[PDB]
């Protein structure tokens, strides 16, 4: 389609380019996963094969992982430090991917 308006995801706080609709990844059959952390925070997580503009913090941990076989690291916006989701590694098919918090991204035109 000409002039699409739902093609790129940016950080909601600062506008840093983060990912693309084209890179949505249907993990376990769905790109959306509704999950909670040990602090009880509920997230609507969209899985992406690739992302950019993030900064991954700390060492990978398997503890409390929402995706079996994957270890996670916190993914912050590399520009503003907003916590945008997690990077997953150490699994299979794919080895790595990103789980990003949908409401912390803004979707818009390329
Ligand atoms: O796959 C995953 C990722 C997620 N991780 C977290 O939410 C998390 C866990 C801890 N911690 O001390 O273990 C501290 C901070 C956070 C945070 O990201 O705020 C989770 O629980 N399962
Ligand atoms: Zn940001």
């Amino acid at each position: 389609v000409l002039a699409p308006g739902a093609s790129i995801f940016r950080c909601r706080q600062c506008g840093q380019t983060i990912s693309r609709r084209d890179w949505l990844l249907p993990m376990g059959g769905d790109h959306e996963h509704v999950v909670f952390n040990p602090a009880g925070m509920i997230f609507r997580v969209w899985c992406f094969s690739l992302a950019q503009g993030l900064r991954l913090i700390g060492a990978p941990s398997g503890e409390f992982s929402w995706f079996k076989g994957y270890d996670w690291t916190i993914a912050l916006c590399g520009q503003c430090g907003s916590h945008l989701g997690w990077h997953y590694e150490g699994g299979s098919q794919p080895q790595t991917f990103f789980g990003l918090i949908k409401d912390r991204l803004a979707e818009g035109p390329a």
